[PDB]
DNA sequence: GGTGTTGTATTACGGGCTC
DNA sequence: GGTGTTGTATTACGGGCTC
DNA sequence: TATTTGTTG
DNA sequence: GAGCCCGTAATACAACAAAATCCAACAAATA
């Protein structure tokens, strides 16, 4: 009742194992690969092959002709004999022990992609997909822009946000205001300190988070009466953000050092914070973002070593040139940062590289007791390639909430395959209703299940209905979805 | 009201500015550290000192005397003229443009380790703060056992609420302990499931309320089994236990995607395949490491023998010695590896008596503490004895805490000045 | 179109001395 | 006494060929 | 028109 | 040097790091 008990005289090894008996050579369609192998064979001297009465196998390991090749690793990958779905190096150490396979460590990875199951219930460090691409460098002060939320901050007028902070990319003069989360929901002040913010100057790009407060119809539509883009995240992907989220880590800091009085009055404290951080020099610059865009330094001036010219305070007709000037410095240091940024942040990063039309999975923010049920969820058809690490895809029907995701929880599905057929007929929906795999969930719009069958296409889903949907038992069904 | 309008003819820089003046030498206490300065002066070449009106000063920038260093660093770190309590580099970047101070990086980390808010505050990655110094390998098999377990998972049906694991620090053998997230009737489940093997000899776990346990504890002093219980919020030490559950995790979710709620049917299944299949470490299945009886036996491995520890019967003494031999090199190489590959930026801390180190608010207030913006204002405590290499009691100034022991990722030892 | 980014101890590289 | 530790794609190093 | 219910900093 | 096949076999890199509630607030779905 076990494998080898059965003859094969046409495959890959029959040029291999005829080198002592030279017999009958019946090769099959595509089959001249064993005489390349054959003669590579007679070229060099690795002969080792063991032949003894049909037991044909290597110095200590059985040889496997190439027909049941997917028994063999389903037999000691999968749980017919106790495997357990592991990586490709147990994989090896069941397999290599036992077999030889020309070519075995592709084959193993081969078949850990290949797989049904064993892409989307492991992980291999997903966060590293997609190389490190910065985004534009810099306009004319502050054209671009970048601003988020974190919350956790405690009340002291009833103000548990407190943290607008919107940074001048360009010169990162980097202003925060004191705010709440019930002052507003971008309906009725929150665009207006947006506005005594922008004062100072309106922008022209910004770059935000999928926050409920800058993805609602009011707030795209204005900025786009304002001639000013969004440029939203990729659900739970705050990188985008990153120099806002970056003056948050700085702000943290210089918040903890002036936040001895953490209940009873602060909220003096960050208009002095704004001010201690905006003249301290950065590091990437080598100028105060204070400087940078205003030209001079501010009160008290302790002028450095270079010139007078810090101290600029006078006739304004030829400022343009002196700030285009610094402008070009800062642009400078920010092409230095840039490459600063991509040098040691690739050397590990390997970027994903998908069409349209192929399928991926998303591994995340897809279903928010997730912990021994399935959190990762089935594959998906791309839509829109908006950058090489930003894929819109089909994640349900229609529902809601921005279906693009970044690259990083995104993966790559391989369905490499007795499959069955597609249905297309309206009685093959009911009779194979039984052959389910998972679950996605209902349609909003209407009455229409989508799910998952065994051995079909898995992202062209059939639609199952009401009329066919209590006759089979779905006691197991929603028990994923739950 | 600035500063630099004070004339000082007794400090370090009165050997430097006589190479032009010549006139009065009114060293100090101390100061023959200025007698070699002005020799190495001397033999080399490199006068760049400018005398201007009380002013001296370097190329570009100003020198200071040594009487008003720290007012100066003071003044360019805190907010009297707008400094912010920020690292070395801005501090530079504040002076450095304008003072010249010989050897200013070294003061300035001088002066922020003197600095007590910014040692109050900062960070400057806590979790690189000891070596790894892992457990003693081994003994004979079954001695030392490695316990934890996940809190909480979906319910089943209701009588079986969490996984607890048992795995030896030498096999790494898996087990099955499904347990309702428990009572003091944990030493009878515990009881069933290690002593089908044996008794160990040190249990190795977190302080766990259920393992700190007053009662089980005074049982494991009595039974004649010892109580490594790593400390508040460091499951580190636990180890084979916590790398177990990441695999079990793994083999959990793969055995229960769609089966979900009756998992406790698959956990011998879990335990059983883990059990089978062959670790990196060790090279070898845990039936292997304990004795080799591998029953599926589905194609004999490499270095075909007889493979059948059953026919053996009196000889199995030789066996395991062997088996313990190589399996004990084995841990040995893993250890080795392990400390080359994660001591490469572990700086050691050394204290072991009479500091006055710190822990930055993690193992001091509770883990279900909530953290937030609230400043990082822990006082500066004491330490009396070093309980071990990575780790340092402390007299924590409160009612008792309920522990003292931390683990060196939260010291960030505190460093006065007079 | 839309997707990281600086603060920070820590450490590496040139003038000037001994050769 | 008391304090990390393996699974995993990924990548680096020897026999055998061309030299 | 109030009470829900998907998803997301 | 110079590269290539192939077959093992080391190799840093990240996951176990308690679990699961909402908070505030956009917009879909009925009745």
């Amino acid at each position: 009742s076990y494998y080898k008990s059965d003859p094969l005289c046409s495959a890959v090894l029959i040029h291999m194992k005829e080198l002592t008996q030279h017999n009958v050579t019946p090769e099959d369609m595509s089959a001249f690969r064993s005489y390349q192998k054959k003669l590579e064979l007679s070229e060099t001297f690795r002969k080792n092959y063991s032949l003894e009465d049909e037991m044909i196998y290597y110095q200590d390991r059985l040889v496997v002709p190439i027909k049941q090749q997917n028994a063999v690793m389903r037999l000691y990958h999968d749980h017919t004999l106790f495997g357990g779905h592991f990586g490709v190096t147990v994989t090896l150490a069941k397999i290599s022990p036992i077999y030889y396979w020309p070519k075995l460590q592709h084959s193993i990875i081969q078949y850990i992609r290949t797989c049904v199951q064993c892409q989307l219930i492991k992980s291999h460090r997903p966060r590293l997909h997609g190389l490190l691409q910065p985004l534009p460098i810099a306009e004319g002060r502050w054209l671009d822009i970048s601003m988020d939320f974190v919350t956790g901050l405690p009340p002291t007028s009833n103000n548990l946000n407190m943290i607008l902070v919107v940074v001048d990319r360009f010169s990162k003069r980097a202003h925060f205001i004191a705010t709440r989360k019930t002052l507003d929901a971008t309906q009725l002040i929150d665009l207006l300190f947006r506005y005594i913010f922008s004062y100072h100057g309106f922008p022209r790009t910004i770059t935000s988070d999928r926050d409920v407060r800058m993805t609602a119809d009011k707030y795209q539509e204005l900025t786009k009466r304002l001639g000013i883009k969004s440029t939203m995240s990729s659900a739970n992907h705050p990188q985008t953000d990153g120099q806002s989220e970056r003056t948050i880590q700085t702000l943290n800091r210089l918040l903890r050092a002036y936040a001895s009085t953490n209940i009873q009055n602060w909220h003096v404290y960050l208009p002095q914070i704004e001010f201690v951080y905006n003249s301290t020099p950065t590091r990437t610059l080598g100028k105060s973002p204070f400087e940078i865009d205003l030209g001079y330094l501010p009160n008290t001036p302790a002028i450095k070593s270079d010139d007078e010219v810090n101290a600029r305070s006078f006739t304004a007709v030829e400022l343009a040139k002196h700030l285009k000037a610094l402008t070009i410095q800062t642009k400078e240091q920010l092409e230095h940062a840039q490459i600063e940024m991509e040098t040691n942040n690739n050397q590990r990063r390997k970027p994903l590289l998908l069409n349209i039309g192929d399928h991926v999975l998303v591994h995340r923010d897809a279903y928010f007791y997730m912990k021994v049920q399935q959190i990762y969820v089935g594959p998906f058809r791309v839509v829109k390639k908006i950058n090489d690490n930003a894929y819109e895809l089909d994640l349900n029907s229609h529902k809601k909430k921005h279906r693009v995701i970044n690259v990083q929880f995104l993966k790559k599905f391989v369905y490499r395959p007795y499959p069955k057929n597609k249905p297309i007929s309206s009685t093959e929906r009911i009779k194979r209703a039984h052959e389910v795999t998972a679950l996605i969930g209902i349609d909003t719009t209407h009455k229409t299940y989508l799910c998952h069958m065994q051995d079909v296409d898995p992202t062209l889903s059939v639609e199952y209905s009401e009329a066919e949907f209590c006759q089979i038992p779905e006691r197991t069904r929603r028990s994923i979805l739950a």
